[PDB]
């Protein structure tokens, strides 16, 4: 109709369950409609025409990020399982949300955008390369980053290159960027079983990194080190070899004692 | 129309399920409607202008909580899980609902209102703060504050402060506010297990 409407372009590996004339959402408000879909020239992916009604035109900014809610998923969490339904037109039809940041020049002209599968994925962050010795127990979007306890980040890549060499990428949260400096060491922490202070939550999570926090410049890439390696590569420690005629039955845990 | 009625606003972080026409409830009684939803100038916030009928204007009052019933959620609980369903136009469309202090001045001429997310979040109390030395197994709105073995707090925020401070707040019931003095000592209990006397929801529970 050209009523001062403002089309713009979402990029997406696939259409998903979006349809023609599924809604889009800022703060879960009705503020406009899904235009059209096509198939790139390149079969890979799929171009999603949307557009945004002439008062919502401010909204949507070069730096919002969009997101597709669609279905009904259910998920079951360890020590108490909630499942939680809010919008029917999402589960019938599907849905596109979208977060605009604050301080942004606004987008007009067909502006291109990345259409996030999940709220998780669209999450603001910064990426941070990790060297992994294996991924026995790590799984995306699912190995946390805790430090003192509280959950910081998240690990969204996991990849093997040839060589069998294990590398991930992990989203970190925009307040620890300032502790990822040099000599800080990203570790990872094997669920221990304790007598006395049994933790079935942290039994159940399974691996988890943690953050030491180091100082020095600032750095983006890390090399992960066991817990049997932790003590090793501490910045300062003292590393001593000694040789005997026999091993004595001392394995590579025995604990010195002063 | 301008039958009398008494127009308000919420404020909220997002609309939600809401959409107008949906109901306003008290004590479970349709009192009101949604006449309408917009933005604020700011775009953090949502305001949703309700209307309640002109029988029920003396029912609001300044003191008076609002919170949003809406969709259907079920929750499992250790030691046996209970899912009830009592309201299908808040499944279909949503609700709000509200709750009027018994002594309180009445509210009038777009009175504003903040808009809970749920009736726990809405429930009045006294706000604690704590200066936890980790959150390894504290979560939020799901760790209480047990007092002779009976719930009387909740731990309702969960922060980071720079530095690595772990800091919260956690709402506590009227009736324990006296037992808040000096030299009160709010410690951690680590789940023990006794082999004696096995406690499996203590163990469930956690923190």
């Amino acid at each position: 109709l050209d009523n001062g409407d403002l089309m713009i372009h979402l990029q997406a590996p696939d259409l998903g369950s979006l349809n023609s004339g599924s809604l889009v959402y800022f703060r879960k408000i009705p503020v406009g409609k899904v235009y059209d879909y096509a198939i790139n020239p390149n079969k890979q992916g799929v171009v999603i025409d949307v557009l945004i009604e002439r008062r919502f035109t401010d909204l949507v900014k070069k730096g919002s990020r969009f997101w597709n809610v669609s279905g009904v998923d259910a998920n079951v969490s360890i020590s108490g399982a909630k499942v939680k339904l809010e919008s029917l037109a999402a589960l019938v039809n599907g849905a596109i949300a979208f977060d605009s940041p604050e301080e942004s020049k606004p987008a007009e002209a067909e502006d291109t955008f990345g259409l996030y599968e999940d709220l998780a994925h669209s999450q603001r962050g910064v990426i941070i390369k990790l060297e992994l010795p294996s991924g026995a127990g790590l799984t995306a979007d699912s190995t946390p980053l805790m430090y003192q306890g509280l959950e910081v980040g998240q690990l969204t890549k996991l990849d093997l290159n040839p060589g069998g060499k294990v590398t991930g990428e992990m989203t970190v949260d925009p307040s620890v960027v300032t502790l990822l400096r040099e000599n800080t060491r990203i570790e990872l922490r094997n669920p221990k079983l304790s007598l006395s202070d049994a933790n079935l939550s942290a039994l159940l999570t399974g691996k988890t990194f943690e953050l030491v926090p180091g100082d020095g410049e600032p750095r983006k890439e890390f090399v992960v080190v066991p817990g049997e390696k932790a003590l090793l590569h501490e910045p300062d420690v003292l590393t001593l070899t000694l040789t005997a005629p026999e091993s004595y039955g001392i394995d590579a845990g025995q604990p010195l004692i002063l």
